């Protein structure tokens, strides 16, 4: 289960982690994140995130 970091800011998704509050509790994958959630940091959708290949 891979991370994905927001291009725009730098913040990083971690799966373990999840976004609880909002609503994505952790072990969710980055692909089964909803369409709508944007970065928690700065606002943007999920269209701007790239997957952590290390
Ligand atoms: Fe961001």
């Amino acid at each position: 289960m891979k991370k994905y970091t927001c291009t725009v800011c730098g913040y990083i998704y971690d799966p373990e982690d999840g976004d609880p509050d909002d609503g994505v509790n952790p072990g969710t994958d980055f692909k089964d994140i909803p369409d709508d959630w944007v970065c928690p940091l700065c606002g943007v959708g999920k269209d701007e995130f790239e997957e952590v290949e290390e």
